[PDB]
């Protein structure tokens, strides 16, 4: 509940003014899923709390120069610092969601060697859940939760010489940032030739998600129809993109499992069974890459383009 | 933002005020997504009045007795041809949105092919939204929306003789209808000898949904963490059932389209390719159908029992 | 170049005489398959060396009663030792041929792990080779070779009351033995339902050597477009049968190697890509197994029982 | 029997003396071959004789130079126009051969759309083996056969500043295009980036092709070992390549099947089966092509290099 909740933003307020709505916003999502995480009802709490740091982070960087240089670092800071707290529980979670879809995907010889292995994952949740409770219980998070609610209050606009975006409306800043993410999408795209190379996909993952992070705090500047459009015309490119990332990290903390399995008879099995894993997911993460290249030429059209133009029609 | 919200009912209220809370509740979704549907802003509003008669359907059948048979009928047909209204302008909406997945399964020879079957899927759409905005607004669907939230806003108890359930504490029928679920899935599932046929799939998918949403209309008189595990337990085997019907029935909308490709040279160019989209998506539901069985047998264990217990711990 | 050549037979001579003709040709590829063994120049030569064991057991089983039992118990159990003193040298010859077809099917990271294994198995076969040629030198294995060609010369025929079916002649024991071995096939495949176990499967592919070692033996007893259609025939369902089985001896093999992986950090890597493979392995084969059904369906059909009634017309 | 068969050659005679050698042998199993290919016996007699064919243009060019310009133009245009005149009979057998493989492939709706399909390959196969059997039964051909079998065998030696390479030692020759014909695998290769192209693969596959027929048709210069275990060094990257490009020779022979498909209702029948063919073959081809690079790069090794050095060690 934190990815499908828009803002109604005043095009002609300053981009400081909404910006700051933005981090009210995410904040409250922040303390909203306090209480689910603490109380361990549901993984989707944790999850949320998450979306709301790694969009803020992504709006202040995208935005950057609508704060003072020293509180944007800070925010940062702080939210990543915040948002690392999170991952190994996080990570937890993940795959022990993942315990059936893993284990049907390979024989029934290699299937019990993975029981250790979620029975260890169960332990670590608990006890990464524990450890971030007294973190989010503690008077260092407190502090830093209040100092961030009580500068995002200050309406007053910054010193524009340290701040020179803070000033300025609002459907300026939007347009002239989504026209951005838009051509750093397209330009990178079409510079990834044949290689298809793993690097290139990273990267064009994360320009989707700039672009569609921008869109959806800006969309009520715009008619509901194009900005939906928008987003509906990115779609199939940021799940090719995203399906290929997360295979990959996937891949990697199964290859990071396999680093520190024990090194003795029982934990040959359990090898076997990660090795089993590791494997399908490569050979689904390049049948994904072998789809790359016609699903982005699909995506940079000439439709494309005029949607992003009707979007942005009536702005500078 | 109709699945994903839940009530808070009074488990010693009657079933029967319960029940006319979740009808207010998804009627007023209906309502609220009608501007959405009317503007054609986007695929979600039509897919969220879907999903609100869906489950006001579902569960009215579940609950068979807490309204008059006559009432109870009158609700169900006029939300079946409510939702049979939207069938073919859904089917537009998601066929338009599968265009770059379906373009990139298919040889280049065959891309090109596609191209006028999308162009007529938008002329389909355009009809279809056309002629369900005329019935939106319409007195013949103004009445009846209008007759039911006057029906479901009527708080008397029936005659108990004729809607026996009416006056049942709703802690005793969330136990009834929730164990008696549970056990339809998991004697249909074990009754699923090696055979895995279409029809058996079929029928378990559904008795998973009757399962998930008695559990999401009851959510609120458990313990939050009681049920999210249970959810969190059923959704493999429910992915795994829902997959599999999904890529059945795109099976048969390509299939219901080559029956009416016309007999000629661009007809042969499009059947090539609607028959690459069926084979593919054919090949695709059997590898799906391969995993029914592990996944079930993981869902049929004694975890599972324990959890619905533990859900259900304390009422009759 | 043992399962490509084909005997001359006289239709009207005894059994008896024309199986002699068989195990003449067949100890005579094996002995002249001694030097390409012993000089380890390709591993077709001891590839061929097995195929006339098998085929020969085989027919001695199909045809029992040809021969005194005896005999025949002798012929059966000094080929099979002889056959079981291939298998480890066999076996390091087929895995080291896979082995740039089985790195390629893993991830980069798990291929170098496959290194030493490939290493160890270069190492066995050197072992095993070693091992075979003191045996093919030796006096056990001259004499039993020795002994087998003088009792195949001996062309008296057997006590008919021992050896019943030897005196019969050649055209009547293969119409008896080619329908008996194809209502095997169709009854066993038909009995094959859904569950198409590995056992069923294991089974049809040896009712199907069983039909073909026939077919090949007595090729020359039937026009040869006769004998030509039939084997076609039959050619899709014994690939189908073939592959499956192929999969699971591999899979039985690399299972095999788990359980000797050393424990420790350097078996670990090992263990991952062994998995790795066994899981890519047991996928093909289940998709092999999917195909089954209906390529049966298509063997065991009105044209597969006509060209076998054309084939054995005429005969009694 | 064909391609499995090698000649006794003798290293010090004349490369003239020796490639009519090849040329009598190629011939010969041209001749044997008549017979069963004009009594429909299999598809085999076929295969033989367009095997046959083929590797005697492919030696013909890779020696251009062993024969005078005029007899090397007209022996290659007279088997070119040969091989040409199979094709037809040729694409009937293989097509019906991969009629139930084809078939399974296919969803059961599809299924019944072939039965036509194949009944019109029958029909072609009926015509094509009519045709050429009047081919091989005439004038023309007989006049050709007997031309070319009186011209290969004219020992003479032809005039060497016409034929330069006649009169040169075969073991040079030998040495000087197995040299060759190895950098044009690994240049072309190491030419392949990460495009893949198809019309790299397909010229690869040739390079491949030249190289292996140079190294069986002058096997009997090295020592057997030598030479087997340098064909055994090229198996995996052949296999790879020539299913590369066998799925697409398949995938066009369909494709140019749609476009002569009847434009009414039948035929959009057989097009949807088609295309379901086309798509699924394409994408097991792009599998195939997702493995080339590694099997390349581990083909293009030290050990290749080595091996070759020994095969050709001694001579110039």
């Amino acid at each position: 509940m934190a990815s499908k909740l828009r803002l109604q933003l005043d095009a002609h307020a300053s981009i400081h003014e909404n910006v700051r709505r933005l981090l009210q916003f995410t904040t409250s999502i922040m303390e909203a899923n306090e209480e689910g995480i603490r109380k361990d009802i549901d993984s989707e709490f944790l999850h949320d709390f998450r979306v709301a740091i790694r969009r803020s982070r992504s709006i202040l960087r995208l935005l950057n120069g609508v704060f003072d240089p020293e509180k944007t670092a800070w925010m940062l800071a702080g939210l990543r610092e915040l948002g690392k707290r999170t991952n190994d529980l996080r990570d937890s979670d993940v795959y022990l969601l993942r315990r059936e879809e893993y284990t049907s995907l390979l024989p029934p010889s290699l299937r019990p060697a993975l029981d250790p292995f979620f029975s260890d994952l169960e332990a670590d949740k608990r006890l990464h859940h524990r450890q971030f409770c007294r973190y989010l219980t503690g008077r260092e998070y407190s502090g830093f939760m209040t100092s961030l609610k009580e500068f995002i209050a200050e309406g007053e606009l910054p010193d524009p010489e340290t701040a020179p975006l803070a000033a300025e409306p609002t459907g300026d800043v939007a347009a002239k940032t989504i026209r951005k993410a838009l051509k750093k999408v397209l330009v990178h795209g079409r510079r990834t030739g044949s290689e298809t190379s793993d690097a290139e996909l990273h990267e064009l993952r994360i320009d989707c998600k700039k672009l569609r992070y921008l869109l959806e705090f800006f969309a009520s500047l715009f008619p509901p129809k194009a900005t939906a459009q928008v987003l509906r015309q990115m779609k199939t490119l940021q799940d090719n993109l995203g399906t290929f990332v997360d295979l990959t990290v996937q891949m990697e903390f199964l290859q990071s499992r396999l680093e520190t399995i024990p090194a003795d008879r029982g934990g040959i099995s359990e090898a076997a069974a990660i090795g089993g894993l590791l494997t399908t997911l490569y050979r689904k993460r390049e049948k994904v890459r072998e789809h790359f290249h016609e699903i982005f030429s699909g995506f940079d059209s000439n439709e494309t383009g005029e949607l992003f133009d009707e979007l942005l029609t009536g702005l500078a």
